[PDB]
């Protein structure tokens, strides 16, 4: 039935552009609909990763490692999976692993690798991979883990047991003015409802 | 120690703007930012998410889920039902209609998060995801008459909870449907518990 009729950009900044699109309804109407893009996404399956990384560590309930960064869109700070976009010619497993370390210090082991799953359907194109990664918490390159942030990144890390992550984030934004990530609460739930 | 310093207006559609946020990065260094923002917010947030439980006796528990095309991904997504809230509106009453109107059934409230971000790095669009339950025994929710707004076209995927990823994984590769992250970070956490 439906289908994108054409795509007018709008605006185009260095990172992000907003574009006019006129589609096709399935009653046979043409309609529009203003759309939000990355300017930075290439060949890539997706824009980017997060990564689901569990600590895992003999004689310690698993812990889900997460990260606190001030978000500028928000306005504040917000505790999110590790995440970054994916450079051209990276596999989304790398990007993760990568990213992973970048953000936490950790080295991971790829689990699993989700396809490309939407981030606001109704707003944006935006993509990623949501990539599963374990960390043997007892491997020796995992001891004492340092972030290597990149250029004007200063991210800090949060480990929560798995066992009680949905109370032991409500915590966190009772403690402070901070917004927990939609994928990160959706995942706490599941947890929760399990 | 970080902070937004200003923002400057880019562009504003009838939906969505863009702007240019400058910020203080931590090292006292001033950096900018290119934002998206609704310009429909008030509320609590944006929009509500529904995680609704089909309890039907003999049964396995389903999540519903929707259907639809979306504008910006030019394709169509599975997603939990969703919407704006009105200006006026609970999140909890939100919920509620925007399950009944996307999908027919009347449901009862079981929790409702904190708002939550959809994509930070981005947007400041925010959501309260709430859990609803949906007697599926009950005589209104026997065959559930969706109300669809004018332009909507939504369509009803009630997958079982206790494999919930798996058939996902199966929707996307033989119908090339994107599932929502949100979604599919539920449907990980489903597997991950214990
Ligand atoms: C029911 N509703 C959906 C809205 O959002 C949009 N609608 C069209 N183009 C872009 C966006 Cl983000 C506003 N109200
Ligand atoms: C690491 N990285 C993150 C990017 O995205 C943005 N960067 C600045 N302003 C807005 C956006 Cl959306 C680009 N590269
Ligand atoms: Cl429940
Ligand atoms: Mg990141
Ligand atoms: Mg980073
Ligand atoms: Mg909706
Ligand atoms: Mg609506």
């Amino acid at each position: 039935k439906q289908y994108i009729i054409s795509e007018e950009l709008i605006s185009e900044g260095k990172w992000v552009k907003l574009e006019k699109t006129t589609y096709m309804d399935p009653t046979g109407k043409t309609r529009t609909w203003e759309s939000v893009k990355r300017t930075t996404r290439k060949e890539q399956t997706a824009d980017g990763v997060a990564v689901i990384p569990v600590l895992q560590r003999t004689l310690h309930y698993e812990c889900i490692v997460l990260v606190k960064q001030f978000r500028p869109p928000m306005g504040g700070y917000c505790i999110e999976f590790p995440a970054g976009l994916i450079d051209d010619g990276e596999t989304p497993e790398a990007a993760a692993l990568r990213e992973l370390e970048e953000e936490t210090g950790y080295k991971g082991d790829i689990a699993e690798c989700s396809p490309a799953v939407c981030m606001d359907p109704g707003l944006s194109n935006c993509t990623i991979h949501i990539v599963t990664v374990t960390i043997n918490g007892d491997d020796a390159e995992n001891a004492r883990p340092k972030p290597k942030p990149g250029d004007g990144e200063f991210v800090e890390v949060i480990s929560l047991p798995k066992n009680d992550l949905l109370q032991r984030l409500d915590a966190l934004v009772a403690e402070e003015h901070l917004t927990v990530d939609a994928r990160v609460y959706s995942y706490a739930l599941a947890l929760k409802h399990a």
